[PDB]
């Protein structure tokens, strides 16, 4: 569907980095936190939500549903919470050190993910999809 | 032009606000920060330009011409510095206490301004408007 995504953590450096999956496309967005707070969480959706159609959040773990900031946060932008790749390590560590900070390297290996083309040569990339489906 | 983008500042409970306008579709993104650094302004750049076809960036000011922090960003995204609204501010102040940090409720009011309709009632909302030129 048009506002299906998936809500993960990956971890480096010994800090933790969201990472939010649009399934349909494979357009991703990933911002990295200090510590794994619901509150960090419940930020990062809601910016979510106001840059792209945020129907329903899939996660694999429990840990999104004991945060009452989340809970709040989803309620009022009007996400449904579910219960039920990692490319991007690769890139962070080609660029990791053209930058002091992780979280820039991060963005970075988001950029690419979203703008090459799904594979390598031809097709449209992750965020030309996400556009294509939402325009529809 | 579809990756044309204004970036501006505003200033709200002594932190800066950080403001990029998609000027054909009226599409926001936001970001608190705690000092005005160019540092700052790059990772939000960098953000920005992995979300979406970011071409030219114009600014009313000189701040961003003397951060070799954002000059590096601009150059590996691509992004073309050039020389030469604030219903935002009123939402702020509609949502400020129903949670307690300013960016939440910055991060409240950038919902609201991309998803109604632009002007009440019957159109397309920043959001929509942003998705379709893209996609053409
Ligand atoms: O490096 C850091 O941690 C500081 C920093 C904060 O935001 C940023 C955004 C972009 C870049 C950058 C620098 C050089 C080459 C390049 F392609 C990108 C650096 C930073
Ligand atoms: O409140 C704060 O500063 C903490 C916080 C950090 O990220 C957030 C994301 C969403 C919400 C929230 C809370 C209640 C109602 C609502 F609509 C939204 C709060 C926060």
């Amino acid at each position: 569907s048009p506002g299906i995504w998936q809500l993960d953590c990956t971890h480096l450096e010994g800090k933790v980095i969201l990472v939010a999956v649009h399934v349909a496309s494979g357009y991703i967005e990933a911002e990295v936190i200090p510590a794994e707070t619901g509150q960090e969480t419940a930020y990062f959706l809601l910016k979510l939500a106001g840059r792209w159609p945020v129907k329903t959040v899939h996660t694999d773990n429990g840990s999104n549903f004991t945060s009452t900031t989340v809970k709040a946060a989803c309620e009022w932008a009007g996400i449904k919470q579910e219960f039920g790749n990692k490319e991007l390590k690769k890139i962070i560590g080609q660029v990791r050190d053209q930058a002091e900070h992780l979280k820039t390297a991060v963005q970075m290996a988001v950029f690419i993910h979203n703008k090459k083309r799904k594979g390598g040569i031809g097709g449209y990339s992750a965020g030309e999809r996400i556009v294509d489906i939402i325009a529809t």
